[PDB]
């Protein structure tokens, strides 16, 4: 209730309430933004990292690879300074094939060289941390690197390092991944993409989970709809009657989620099949944290 009914960003007393609702308890709502459409990369983009609202408690950079170097410098120099006065933190988003790229040695050695190498990824930006995006099984070796290379970056992020840096694990899979057992008292928070599904299976996934973690490292995710992407459906009108409102509501029996988080938040409030891109004021992603914290 100390957050705007529209995409104001404060700047006094009006920003330090929105500073200390951040401090303390609520479900949180975290954002993919698609680095690749961000007006500070390439040509043709129509929103900024700057744009994104105050309420907002994690904002990812989420790149494909073929950003041009004037996002990365933008990044540093004005996007970071500027969200961290918001109260928002930063993290980097990396695929899992990072973590099992056969250029890296898979030994004790190699696990640190390649965790040293993520590092970078945020020390060189100041971010919060990081999150890996786990969709796909691993094989025996796979498995062993990528527990290798998360056991290098616990010591300087997440629940084993002290640093307050934040390392997550963000999945289209359940608990039962042989990685999830094998890397679970690393973690930060659990991200699980729930894009299109059922608001019925939620506990089902959840309770796969729910043994590792407490309920409030627990985050479900929904998609805003991609230029010429997969319609997931989960931003139809009305906004009450959405998946993405469903699951601002939804807790698992007895407990309290950690909160939701959105996929492409660079996309907040455009119409499913529209494929230009467009400004937006995150009226979605604004109400929802209403919707979460009433």
């Amino acid at each position: 209730s100390v957050c705007p009914s529209d995409n104001t960003h404060a700047t006094g007393a009006a920003l330090q309430k929105i500073l200390d609702y951040k401090k303390g308890d609520h479900q949180i709502m975290a954002g993919y933004f698609r680095s690749w459409r961000d007006t500070a990369s390439g040509t043709g983009n129509k929103v900024s990292m700057l744009d994104l609202p105050d309420c907002l408690d994690i904002a990812f950079v989420f790149p494909e690879g073929d950003e041009t170097a004037s996002f990365w410098t933008t990044l540093k120099d004005t996007y970071v300074p500027a969200l961290h006065g918001r109260g928002i933190k930063v993290v980097r988003s990396v695929g899992i094939a990072q973590l099992i790229n056969t250029a890296w040695d898979n030994t004790p050695a190699g696990w640190q060289g390649l965790a040293d190498a993520l590092m970078k990824t945020v020390d060189d930006y100041g971010l919060d941390g990081l999150d890996i995006d786990v969709e796909q099984s691993l094989n025996a070796n796979q498995l062993k690197q990528a527990t290798g290379v998360f056991n290098a970056l616990a010591k300087k992020l997440g629940p084993k390092s002290g640093t307050g840096k934040l390392l997550i694990f963000d999945t289209n899979m359940d608990g039962t991944q042989p990685l999830w057992r094998n890397v679970y008292p690393t973690i930060s928070y659990v991200l699980i993409q729930s894009y299109g599904r059922s608001i019925s299976g939620l506990q089902t996934t959840y309770n796969s989970f729910k043994s590792y973690i407490s309920s409030k490292q627990y985050l479900i995710g929904f998609s805003f709809y991609e230029e010429n992407g997969t319609n997931w459906g989960d931003t139809t009108t009305p906004m009450t009657s959405s998946r993405a409102w469903q699951y601002a509501k939804w807790q698992p029996s007895g407990a309290t989620k950690g909160g939701i988080f959105s996929y492409a938040i660079d996309r907040d409030g455009v119409a499913i099949g529209d494929n230009t891109l467009k400004t937006t004021d995150f009226t979605w992603t604004r109400q929802l944290i209403g919707a979460m914290n009433p």
